């Protein structure tokens, strides 16, 4: 029932982690990761938070997992390639690492099986996507935006059972470093970097294959992290006029954003997970 902010970039790349309690509107530190990671992907499975890839001293293939019961991080087998700005989704008991930036922007995808402790390649996307946002709905992994040769407005969806990627309607604007959240049967694309740092937000309906604008955030947030809890979408950190420690929350019932307590430090490219 807590929102974890993992790594990111502010004054430096960060290994620190902190957790937000919506009941108290307070952030508290937890154990740091073994290395700093910005542009890190985070996934929750088997009661653990996995931190996947990111950028630290270099682009990282390494992975580690946090146990809230012990407040300890432990290493996980590394991925086949380094992936900074990687999207991460959980479906069918696997952790998918989607795109990112290694030696170059990546279209490749790979999947981690916690039962075997091994990564395997799966089908690549139709375009490389560094800084991609990902989310799961309807048994599909959606890859939203990112950076190919330029910031992308395009979107595509992966079906694990067919091991194929299929095109989705594009967003209204290009977005990389975009936060992606699912609530009420809709996929929300939050902020990001396009022509400028973005405060705009839009929502995708899989049943109509159309995107619609919703209310913008209080501030542009490139590299924002996003989580859903209590029927709200939380936008965490990111880069506006400067790296932000601030956090704000979206109520779909009223289509309005409101601030909540800020983190201890600014975090852009922050990984955000709920457990």
């Amino acid at each position: 029932g807590l929102i974890y902010a993992v790594g990111g970039d502010g004054h430096t790349h960060l290994s620190s982690v902190e957790a937000y309690n919506p009941e108290t509107n307070e952030w508290s530190p937890v154990a740091p990761m073994s290395v700093p990671r910005s542009g890190v992907g985070v996934a929750v499975i088997g009661g653990l938070i996995y931190a996947v890839g990111g950028d630290g001293h270099t682009h990282l293939s390494s992975v580690e997992a946090y146990n809230p019961e012990t407040n300890e991080w432990s290493p996980v087998a590394p991925m086949s390639v380094p992936r900074s700005g990687v999207g991460v989704a959980v479906i069918g008991g696997l952790i998918y690492a989607v795109g990112g930036d290694g030696h170059t922007h990546l279209s490749s995808v790979e999947a981690y099986n916690p039962e075997t402790n091994e990564w395997s390649p799966v089908a690549p996307m139709s375009v490389p996507r560094s800084g991609v946002g990902v989310a799961v709905i309807g048994g599909l992994i959606y890859a939203v935006g990112g950076d190919g040769h330029t910031h992308l407005s395009s979107v595509e969806a992966y079906n694990p059972e067919t091991n194929e990627w299929s095109p989705v309607a594009p967003m209204s604007v290009p977005r990389s470093g975009v936060g992606v959240a699912v609530i009420g049967g809709l996929i929300y694309a939050v902020g990001g970097d396009g022509h400028t740092h973005l405060s705009s937000v839009e929502a995708y309906n899989p049943e109509t294959n159309e995107w619609s604008p919703v209310a913008p955030m209080s501030v542009p947030r490139s590299g924002v992290g996003v989580a859903v809890i209590g029927g709200l979408i939380y936008a965490v950190g990111g880069d506006g006029h400067t790296h932000l420690s601030s956090v704000e929350a979206y109520n779909p019932e009223t289509n309005e954003w409101s601030p909540v307590a800020p983190m201890s430090v600014p975090r852009s490219g922050v990984g955000v997970a709920v457990i």
